[PDB]
């Protein structure tokens, strides 16, 4: 299958989900804290009107995932392999479905870009996060934006 995603499915097992879109995984053998490419997740910010602290929500959906899944795939991309500080950036399957995707297509992520390479699914993110916003999904149920959602 000729195609531009010419990544590679790697292994990881759920250690703890550290956020929305940082997660601790084991990979390899060893424990790495994996970064959810191409994606945005809220931190714990305003209980009221904005972007609201769905921290918890984004973060307990990638655990959710992390956990639920009995395998978690990676995939790493062609710009890096390491985000923030040094996470693991990568592509993320839990038990086969997209965390990023899920995430983002959650309402609990927004569409990120990390570095000039890593986007080869940010369409698809961006798609992911413009159906939330169609939808309107958890930050997308807010009036954070309204110029798109």
């Amino acid at each position: 299958a000729t195609s531009t995603k010419k990544l590679h499915k790697e292994p990881a097992t759920l250690i703890k989900a550290i956020d929305g879109d940082t997660v601790k995984l084991m990979y390899k053998g060893q424990p790495m804290t994996f970064r959810l490419l191409l994606v945005d997740t809220p931190e714990t910010k305003h209980p009221k009107k904005g972007v609201e602290k769905y921290g918890p929500e984004a973060s307990a959906f990638t655990k959710k995932m992390v956990e639920n899944a009995k395998k978690i795939e990676v995939e790493f991309d062609k710009g890096q392999r390491t985000d923030k500080y040094g996470r693991g950036l990568a592509y993320i399957y839990a038990d086969g479905k997209m965390v990023n995707e899920a995430l983002v297509r959650q309402g609990l992520a927004k569409v990120a870009y990390v570095y000039k390479g890593n986007n080869t699914h940010e369409q698809l993110l961006r798609k992911a996060e413009a159906q939330a916003k169609k939808e309107k999904l958890n930050i997308w149920s807010e009036d954070n934006a309204d110029s798109g959602q």
